[PDB]
């Protein structure tokens, strides 16, 4: 197989900034103790592409997680904060758009490349958070 545009995401990334994530987590419904421990974490994110399958791994002192998915195809995800969600990830103009659905709720996480960074923007009921990763 040849190159794909989404190979721009591939690599090893480290969190360098996080803005408003506590208020986002409150809107998502994350409990106090999990918010405090999860907000401290400075994860590494490892993204790989193999054929049609994209794999996103996160490693941190809080939790290790791994999702593998095909664009546009719904999957089951257990999130780092222990929600059991239905997830669908698509590519819209270079941006990975990830919708998580659970318990009648929904949140959207966008991942995009900007300069040498990977920018993660999430939104829940009007509350947004921005988390920025750099190459590790
Ligand atoms: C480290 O505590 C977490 C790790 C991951 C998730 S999430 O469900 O994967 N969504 C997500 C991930 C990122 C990221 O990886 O930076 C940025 C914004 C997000 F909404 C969490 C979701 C809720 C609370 C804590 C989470």
């Amino acid at each position: 197989r040849g190159s794909h545009m989404c190979d721009a995401f591939v690599g090893t990334w480290k969190l360098v900034s996080s803005e408003n994530f506590d208020d986002y987590m409150k809107e998502v419904g994350v409990g106090f103790a999990t918010r405090k421990v999860a907000g401290m974490a400075k994860p590494n994110m490892i993204i790989s592409v193999n054929g049609d399958v994209i794999t996103i791994k996160s490693e941190s002192t809080f939790k290790n997680t791994e999702i593998s998915f095909i664009l546009g195809q719904e999957f089951d995800e257990v999130t780092a904060d222990d929600r059991k969600v239905k997830s669908t990830i698509t590519l819209d103009g270079g941006v990975l758009v990830h919708v998580q659905k659970w318990d009648g709720k929904s949140t959207t996480i966008k991942r995009k490349r900007e300069d040498d960074k990977l920018v993660v923007e999430c939104v829940m009921k009007g509350v947004t958070s921005t988390r920025v990763y750099e190459r590790a």
